[PDB]
């Protein structure tokens, strides 16, 4: 069968949240089957928990942020992109403050540092949620989609209206069957336009961020000294969003999710709206690894 899978060995890594700025002890710790990805805050007493499912979003303002009553875990969709790209079902991930630490502004460097501890298969069928009906959320010219498919594929396209895309929308397709979520999006970078800096100041968002960070861009160019890693990152970027936004439905998708210029809002509804419509989706297992329409590196 597919089965569940967890860490091997605890994971510790130490960081800054993008829109706080604080320093952030993060602890990825093994979980028991059908636990799901739980964040907790240990600065509290009592700890407070939130799953990191669809209910628990309290906020898609330039992040997805978890809230339990007063209490928030921001920016989870890198983290999460990083969980569901390994396929990772179960884990504890434990923080000293209230946001993920932003690290490079990818998922690279925590799918290295999981892939370091190793994971480690579990006595229980792997749960999937199979796309049935398409499922479509606008609104005014955003629009995101599941489409039946037998796999698992992520297109994207955005049209950021900016110089440095040079008259063109930028799109980009990747079936996870054929392609590395390591490789071709795991590495692509958190972005920042100048021209949002007063917005970003007017809501005290973005407190850490910086080049170490994220693709700072003024009104003509990446001002990174050393350029970019893809030569669409931007577009990787948003698919690496999706992705982590994706597995707030609790289990890894079976479909394909196609974005017009989607965000963490849209990514959202559109989530809450699949959950509504049970004639859209099943939960299916694979009794077979072999006959399953999706596979994962071994552990
Ligand atoms: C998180 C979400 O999933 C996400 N992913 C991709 C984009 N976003 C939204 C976002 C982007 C920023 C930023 C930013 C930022 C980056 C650098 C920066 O530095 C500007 C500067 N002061 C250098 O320190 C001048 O160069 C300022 C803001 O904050 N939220
Ligand atoms: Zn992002």
């Amino acid at each position: 069968m597919i089965k569940q899978r967890t860490l091997k060995n605890i994971i510790r890594a130490t960081g800054v949240g993008l829109h706080s700025g604080e320093k952030v002890y993060l602890t990825l710790k093994p979980a028991p089957v059908d636990t799901g990805i739980v964040f907790s805050r240990t600065d509290l007493d009592p700890v407070v928990e939130i799953p990191a499912r669809a209910e628990n979003v309290g906020e898609t303002t330039m992040s997805t942020t978890l809230v339990k009553g007063d209490v928030k875990v921001d920016t989870v969709e890198h983290l999460l992109s990083a969980m569901a790209g390994l396929g990772i079902d179960n884990a504890y991930v434990e923080l000293s403050a209230s946001e993920v630490p932003i690290m490079d502004g990818s998922a690279g460097p925590f799918v290295f540092l999981i892939q370091s501890a190793g994971l480690q298969e579990q006595e229980a069928a792997k749960k999937f949620i199979r796309i049935k009906r398409e499922v479509s959320v606008e609104e005014g010219d955003k629009r995101a989609v599941f489409v039946p498919f037998d796999g698992f594929k992520v297109s994207f396209e955005i049209d950021f209206d900016h110089p440095v895309f040079r008259g063109r929308t930028q799109q980009a397709s990747v079936d996870f069957s054929s392609t590395s979520f390591v490789k071709e999006v795991s590495r692509a970078r958190t972005f920042g336009f100048m021209r949002d800096i007063e917005y970003l100041r007017s809501q005290n968002l973005a407190l850490g961020g910086s080049v170490e960070n994220a693709i700072v861009v003024d009104e003509n160019r990446v001002l990174n000294e050393d350029g970019l890693r893809y030569e669409d990152e931007f577009v990787k970027h948003k698919i690496l969003d999706a992705i982590g936004d994706l597995y707030l439905l609790g289990n890894s998708l079976i479909g394909e999710f196609r974005g017009f210029k989607s965000g963490h809002a849209l990514n959202n509804q559109l989530l809450r709206t699949l959950i509504a419509d049970k004639d859209a989706w099943e939960v299916v297992t694979f009794e077979d690894a072999r006959t399953a329409p999706i596979s994962y590196m071994r552990p």
